[PDB]
């Protein structure tokens, strides 16, 4: 199942813990272009989910999602008291870790898969000089834009294709984050595209941070991430737009979504309205918007499945340099248990191929259609 | 830890000792007692014997029965359940389920889980006459307790102006659980003066337009909806109004946390399917969108405002009427057994001699979650 070599590296840093992992599928061997690696599908003490192991040194730790606060002022007071913290952009994208492994630059998704799309086009997004000088470091960033393989939308100021946004630089094996100041100096030196840095703030400037959130909401942007200078304390606060747009997109599918998906966003909206003491007409605008994004996409999908045999679907586009990359993506999508096929192809004026993928949602379609056709259930 | 006497009754019903023992081990069957009478309660279902079944002796087995399945699409729900055959349409009443039976020389009232309800048992003779059990000791009256002064619900049907009322919806045989045909049940309710759910009439798929009109009237009257039953009571489905769904959200949003899994999602789904079936669009649709957002956010934001000031917990106040003060204290004890945090907040005597008890239920887990979030606690999704 798993080589004794990988099990051995795991011993460094129970043999039955390894074995239960091996048996349950918590650790699995994988391979990319001949390079074999171990992927941690489940977290094992210090080693988080998404950790990948190629050898003793090439260990790329997974890292978790950033904790959210739903109440900005008290969230800051709890996390930072009155000490300063950096405020950076939260970007609506998917997480990647970029590392040099052997002579190759590989890009890993959150779960620890080598992403064939982002890996092939990595030199379009970043320069490789960084890894010549820092081969033991991992660039952690968001891939975001309107032509994404994993998200239907993204930041509004990315007008085409997709872009990388650095938000952390971590050491291999330890996972240690560089202090903010050092990471920002490295990004400037090596021309690594970065999340926007809004500045250094503290609890006393909460009014300025509320004003920033209001601007970001109007600009249809995701929100902010707050970081101690030493990167040891990090919390995220997202805009009302992020929560409402999330519901709008998810309501098309509705069923078979993550547990609490809509609840979590309703809660973040309520706490924003409570904290900011929004009332009257402004409050009514938000209530109207929440009702529309829960119901309109959902009802439109019901009309879709009521009038034919086609499945609920999402269309998305990406750009690739080689057609073979599109077929490698289809294979990778299938491994992720996603039902995606190539729906359309065009060649761009710059020589890139624009691939239109279509993802269908068979389980949500089936549950929706059964309910439309009168299936009866208890709550 | 279940007696051999009770275990044997189950065996006599064909149940296996390995199932019985596995049930004993998980807690699927537990012994309970009311006023000295010991019985077995099925907290989990055992093959033929559903959850909430209670066993006092060989004859006094009162089967539990599940919630009635809902359809979210009325026309296709009818076609699937009944095809074009006729079915009775009765009111769904927003209340709590009870089973009323004669056990020995006592009339006992059971809630859905198989607990004897101290409140409803004490006041049963206010709601129904006991003549029925003199003639039919082997039958179980199944109904809803509903009204503005309920121990378990904060609201109820708008035409019940005070106190609480019983609404018969089924008559079942002991041990077998067999439901009497609709026509037989209605004849018995008339003969014995048993208060009943409203029967709107006999309908079929071809009359779908009249049923949509009925739902429209019931929504404007702030009523729960309809229950559709084959004459033989073997096929039963329920369809609730937009009001039932919107009001459920409004009430629940005050608490928000620690509610049943999918509570709000289930109701958003029922509104969407109603809007789709009825092809509501434009301004009419916007009115429902405005209403859904208001009932999700306004009660929730109001509770956040509440917990942001002071140390008081999210609470609901409700009243009941009792004949004896001792019944109120038995209710507090019973509420605690159910893991509910309820105390007596106020008491008054009515001009007719009843005691009106005001209970206060507090929600400590929902309060704590909401307060921690207000105070900046950080979590992943
Ligand atoms: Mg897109
Ligand atoms: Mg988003
Ligand atoms: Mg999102
Ligand atoms: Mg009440
Ligand atoms: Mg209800
Ligand atoms: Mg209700
Ligand atoms: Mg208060
Ligand atoms: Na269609």
């Amino acid at each position: 199942m798993v080589s004794s070599y990988f099990k051995g590296i795991l011993l460094n840093l129970d043999e039955e813990r390894i074995e239960v992992l091996e048996n349950k599928g918590g650790i699995v061997e994988d391979e990319f272009e001949g390079m074999r690696y171990l992927r941690l599908k489940d977290s094992a003490r210090s080693l988080r989910r998404g950790t990948v192991v190629f050898d003793e040194h090439n260990i790329i730790l997974g890292f978790p999602h950033i904790k959210r606060v739903v109440q900005l002022e008290n969230g800051i007071r709890r996390a930072f008291k009155r000490k300063p913290f950096y405020v950076e952009e939260a970007v609506d994208g998917y997480n990647v870790r970029v590392a040099k492994i052997g002579e190759k630059i590989l890009v890993f998704t959150r779960g620890g898969f080598v992403c064939p799309f982002t890996t092939e086009r990595i030199e379009d997004f970043i320069t490789l000089d960084f890894f010549k000088d820092y081969p033991n470091m991992v660039l952690c960033g968001e891939m975001a834009g309107p032509e994404s393989p994993y998200l239907v939308e993204g930041p509004p100021y990315v007008k085409e294709d997709i872009q990388f946004f650095l938000f952390d630089i971590q050491e291999k094996k330890t996972g240690r984050s560089l202090p903010v100041e050092e990471r920002l100096k490295l990004a400037e030196e090596y021309g690594i595209p970065s999340v926007e840095v809004f500045g250094l703030y503290d609890l006393s400037r909460i009014d300025e941070l509320h004003a920033l959130i209001d601007r970001l909401t109007k600009e249809k942007r995701e929100g902010i991430v707050m970081k101690s200078p030493d990167m040891k304390k990090i919390v995220k606060y997202v805009t009302p737009y992020a929560n409402i747009n999330d519901i709008k997109i998810g309501a098309r599918i509705f069923f078979d979504l993550p547990h609490g998906y809509f609840m979590q966003r309703i809660k973040r909206l309520a706490f924003y309205l409570a904290e900011r003491k929004i009332r009257g007409e402004e409050f009514d605008e938000y209530a109207r918007a929440l009702g529309k994004v829960l119901l309109e996409p959902f009802v439109e999908s019901i009309w879709d499945i009521s009038s034919g045999d086609d499945e609920i679907a999402e269309l998305f586009t990406v750009r690739v340099k080689k057609l073979e990359t599109a077929h490698k993506m289809v294979t990778h999508f299938e491994r992720l248990r996603l039902k995606i096929h190539i729906d359309d192809i065009e060649v761009l004026d710059n020589g890139y191929w624009r691939i239109t993928f279509k993802r269908v949602y068979p389980d949500a379609t089936k549950e929706m259609r059964e309910l439309w056709n009168g299936h009866a259930f208890v709550d």
